[PDB]
């Protein structure tokens, strides 16, 4: 099968997630083979350095032929049985097991999902049913922020602050709320970014008032916006969250989708940033992307309240896969016996960090320059000096993105953020790989901006 | 790794879907370890005939080893790769390829989820969109059945007709709305089943006008509704349906999640009960439960229009993941070049049906014996001659699939309704076993309703 025909076939029967189909069509898909470490290979034999990790998940890389071995072995003894008829399976269990190791002290128990999506739409019922069972009906509004993103079902749309999806769907669903992203470039107008953090958390509590704190169930965060940009709130933003959420008895929710299983250093955002939350959704790293899985972590309080209740009449035919549990329970072994996470916190997230500073921090259309263990991001800018942003927020974020990518590198766009999510195994070496051509390809950028 | 240990750090560790958390940590879960063919053994090294196929979903049976090495070499290869960045992968693309074979002519354009219930979110977010391409804005109220399963998503469970579901997460969410099931036994009063159709889809009818067409978007139903305890509609029903939903232009969505890849003995529900529908929603046999999957089959019309529309703002991560894709592509190969689904609807499927009718008729408890190709039911009753049902549906057959359960076989309850969905590659001497240990269970469940009064 050469490339012309995956891409005939792929226009013809595929259609694709956030995409124009007319215009992919048009243009032809790239097709993706083989993966191995950081690379990808295409099916023009282009070694492709994946900046991305696949879609923030791929955190042990590609090629581990040991979560294969450990998949083929589940399928072969019990590919599927089901957690719905009073029925367990060792594969569910012994994952079960492992993740309340490697969770905070209080998260006992999980919830087993297929995505980051569903994660979020159980989250949601969940934290309704929790004030069902103590008694307040009334308090069933969950807040998110503008920019935030919380999956793709109806109830993570409606969550998320993406307008772009609200406009499809006739979203949000009742009992959502939304409050503007903790962006100080933007927004911090002549403040600190610690004067701006109290500023912007300070935001939930008149949501809160305006709405009333007996009508609220609970704020809902990513630690660091991802699909928003990679926003890094300043290190005032979750304590003050946390205060104001502890003050109105709101729960407090944490989206770990990408920032969960290492990606900051710390095993999960909420512990980098220090905040405490009653529940937090996970997919992507807890199997490296390998088998679709996601979960729900319920704190001591929320599990008893659902505990309290009697039955919860939630959950997926796929909840708790074996296949699935058997891959995730390898990655997060790895993760943890093989020092990964360790090594993003004291080895390679410093030198990512430190690295992406001095690659980055030259360039008169860059600032902002950002990141944490080993996400990183930077704003492309029409005017440094008066941190004045592009109009048409996403036209040149589009142009510097196809750069990379003509040049076999993955960094994405979110707008004019330019961001960047790889492998937790990527060595110091492949750091300065990417850092090389992804400063060769910024400027190229530079000197097309000028040449329009 | 005793039973006994696995029981505690389930209990410590594991909240299940659809359970209450301290009955069943009080109870202890029961260890299923291994599979092969129609059975299954437990940590205590049970021999358990699986009735129910999993969950409606193992269609080509457990131990294909040929799926495990399918996944290990795509696991190898290419784990993951997304289809967001203007990216696809052989995996997915073979899958998508495949499909447009088996799916019936104008189904060329499928949408990939991890589930069914994603797959029903999406076809909720792209019937919504479809009527927004077309100007009409206000097109937008989805409706479904009372007893209807479509998911445990916020928009799946909505528009599911679950009243335990809609009472956790304050749901419908606006623009769902309900008609009544057709469940003959209970509605159909002085009719025949066929005459009984018709009054029910025509249901749908008097719902449209009393909402507004203006204001509708599709009906979404399960050709056999399933988790609602196989409710088989009359002949009459589906065309009716069909009908009802040209004339007012509403789109008709099959939510063929458990009667699609072969459980009636064609390839999809719709195609047994005679209707086309504009979409339709799938996962379970897709993979045949080996590994999660979903998707939605678009029609030529919608698939226009969502084109038309440029950016479709909605998709998974692991939308088309590969390992996934690649034990698809080789379950799907499976159901047609192995004759499985052929097998379903010219040998095992009469068989079963016959059988069932056979075994089950003499009961004086059971009524509404009923099933097509190898999906199967009846109804426990307090009072046959009468068709009177028992009181607080639900607790008569919690106590027979309890004795089901107790002797090793895999039968589930649906309030008083009975349910079998056995894997299609059921022999039929597998077919005999089954039956002969579900008709000793039910003459000890007719004993013990008589000894307690
Ligand atoms: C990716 C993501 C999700 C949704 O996950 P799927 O597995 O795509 O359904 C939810 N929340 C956050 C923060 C994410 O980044
Ligand atoms: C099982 C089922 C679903 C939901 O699928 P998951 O894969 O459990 O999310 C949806 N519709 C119908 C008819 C089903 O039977």
């Amino acid at each position: 099968r050469t490339t012309s025909q995956w891409r005939e076939l792929d226009a013809a029967h595929h259609l694709h997630p956030f995409t124009d189909t007319a215009s992919l069509n048009q243009a032809g898909a790239r097709v993706m083979t083989r993966g191995e470490g950081v690379y990808l290979w295409d099916s023009e034999g282009n070694k492709i350095i994946d900046g991305m990790a696949g879609l923030c998940c791929v955190n042990v890389g590609y090629g581990r032929k040991d979560f294969a071995e450990a998949a083929r072995r589940q399928m072969e003894e019990l590919p599927f049985y089901n957690t719905f008829f009073k029925t367990t399976h060792p594969a569910v269990v012994e994952l079960s097991s492992l993740l309340a190791e490697v969770t905070p002290a209080g998260f006992d128990r999980v919830f087993y999902t297929n995505s980051g999506s569903e994660s979020v739409d159980t989250m949601i019922r969940m934290v309704r049913r929790y004030w069902d069972v103590q008694g307040k009906p009334e308090k069933k509004t969950l807040i998110g922020r503008w920019n935030g993103y919380h999956g793709s079902t109806i109830g993570g749309a409606s969550l998320g602050g993406m307008k772009y999806m609200h406009e499809q769907g006739d979203l949000p669903i009742p009992g959502m709320a939304h409050i503007e992203q903790p962006w100080w470039y933007k927004h911090g107008k002549d403040m600190t970014p610690d004067e701006f953090g109290v500023v912007a958390a300070r935001w939930l509590e008149e949501k809160i008032l305006e709405i009333g704190a007996d009508k609220v169930a609970a704020f809902v965060g990513e630690p660091i916006q991802g699909a928003g940009g990679v926003i890094v709130p300043p290190a005032t933003y979750w304590p003050e969250i946390e205060r104001i959420c502890r003050k109105y008895d709101v729960l407090l929710v944490a989206d770990e989708v990408i920032c969960g299983f290492g990606r900051t250093g710390e095993w999960f955002g909420h512990q980098h940033f220090g905040f405490q939350p009653d529940l937090f959704t996970a997919a992507k790293g807890l199997s490296s992307g390998y088998l679709p899985i996601g979960a729900v972590f319920v704190g001591k309080r929320v599990a008893e309240g659902l505990i309290a209740g009697g039955d919860f009449n939630h959950g997926f035919t796929y909840s708790g896969h074996p296949v699935c549990a058997a891959v995730a329970h390898a990655n997060v072994a790895a993760l943890r016996d093989e020092g990964i996470v360790q090594r993003v916190k004291d080895d390679i997230g410093p030198y990512m960090q430190k690295r992406w500073r001095e690659t980055f921090s030259r360039f008169e259309h860059v600032d902002d320059v950002r990141g944490v263990g080993m996400v990183q991001a930077f704003t492309l800018v029409k005017n440094k000096a008066k941190r004045e942003l592009f109009p048409d927020f996403g036209e040149i974020g589009t142009l510097c993105r196809d750069i990379f990518f003509r040049n076999n590198l993955i960094m994405r766009a979110c707008g004019d953020h330019i961001v960047s999510a790889p492998p937790l195994v990527m060595t110091r070496a492949e750091v300065d790989e990417m850092l090389a051509v992804a400063e060769r390809c910024l400027e190229e950028f530079e000197q097309t901006l000028k040449a329009r």
